[PDB]
């Protein structure tokens, strides 16, 4: 397709508001008031009321921002790359196009198009053949970095992040996620008064219990 439609249709959308957004879904909607915070989650028994976990498709969430563990092409592929794509619709591949791929552990931002996201942020996480080592550690924190900065530039209020590098890409679960939590930590620290919600998009049982364990550690007291 031509620049100019991707274009348009970004600028349309972009202009428009929740209600107005909500109109034209194709699909159910999860929206962030139907997300707890980890902080409703703990006194259902600070930083908590800025947290939270979910399970799901991150394809539903109405949130400013999704993030997408995409390659270094940023063309789309298989897993949650392949399924952001096809929400979105190819105004998203379009848009990818003309921003000619993307660095390891650099983002870079789209329209989220058919997707109730306002945005992508786009982000290429090391891939460890091996083991990890200094170059993958630094290089998935950046991922959380530059995508934090895009949040921080964009008034991206709310942000749901995958488990970047986990997977085909060989980061080991718990390493990758003591990243991911001590990376928004440090941001969160700075910039709390800048959003209402990071949500950790953590599909798998193995994620789910390994970041269950470390909210705590991270977010309270």
């Amino acid at each position: 397709m031509k620049k100019k439609v991707w274009r348009e249709e970004k600028e349309r959308l972009l202009k428009m508001t929740l209600e107005e957004r909500r109109k034209e879904y194709l699909r159910d909607y999860i929206p962030l008031n139907s997300i707890l915070s980890w902080k409703e989650e703990m006194k259902g028994k600070s930083l908590t009321e800025k947290v939270s976990l979910y399970r799901g498709d991150i394809t539903l969430l109405e949130v400013d921002a999704i993030v997408n563990a995409a390659n270094a092409s940023l063309l789309g592929g298989g897993g949650v790359d392949g399924c952001i794509h096809r929400a979105a619709g190819p105004c998203l591949l379009a848009e990818c196009r003309n921003l000619n791929g993307c660095d390891t552990g650099h983002a870079k931002i789209t329209c989220g198009y058919d997707l109730p996201a306002k945005y992508v942020i786009h982000t290429v996480g090391p891939i460890a053949r091996g083991h990890i080592n200094g170059s993958h550690k630094e290089d998935l924190a950046n991922c959380y970095k530059s995508s934090l900065k895009l949040v921080k530039e964009n008034n991206i209020r709310s942000v749901a992040f995958p488990c970047i590098s986990t997977g085909i890409y060989g980061f080991p679960n718990e390493p990758a996620a003591v990243i991911a939590l001590n990376t928004i930590k440090e941001w969160l620290a700075k910039n709390h008064h800048e959003v209402d919600r990071i949500i950790f998009c953590v599909f798998l049982e193995v994620d789910f219990k390994i970041y269950k364990k470390k909210m705590n550690e991270f977010f309270s007291v």
